[PDB]
DNA sequence: CCCAGACG
DNA sequence: CGTCTGGG
């Protein structure tokens, strides 16, 4: 049961990182675990937002396999270059 | 004033 | 789904 996950240049400056509950400005990259916001489930699941570093302080209670890297941010192909090489660095081995 | 579309 | 607001 794996975990899906995506990374995006944010599409607007209205979401709130998880892990630090900060605003993400418009455009900064953005990783996403899409699950049941616990005070929200009648939602279902929906997209929960981070900043890449928050992410990663996050990695295992998120489920990242590090095994994987990050062909299992679907979405990661689509970054320019520069921002796919910053990424794959913080990404645990 | 409006409302698409982002967000939760 | 209801809410909010960026960009008309
Ligand atoms: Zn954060």
């Amino acid at each position: 049961t794996l975990g899906d996950f995506a990374a995006e240049y944010a599409k607007s400056n209205r979401s709130t990182c998880k892990g630090c509950m900060e605003k993400i400005e418009k455009g900064q990259v953005r990783l996403s675990k899409k699950m049941v916001d616990p005070e929200k489930p009648q939602l279902g699941m929906i997209d929960r937002w981070y900043h890449p570093g928050c992410f990663v302080k996050n990695r295992e209670e998120l489920g990242f396999r590090p095994e994987y890297s990050a062909s299992q941010l679907k979405g990661f192909s689509l970054l320019a270059t520069e921002d796919k090489e910053a990424l794959k660095k913080q990404l645990p081995g």
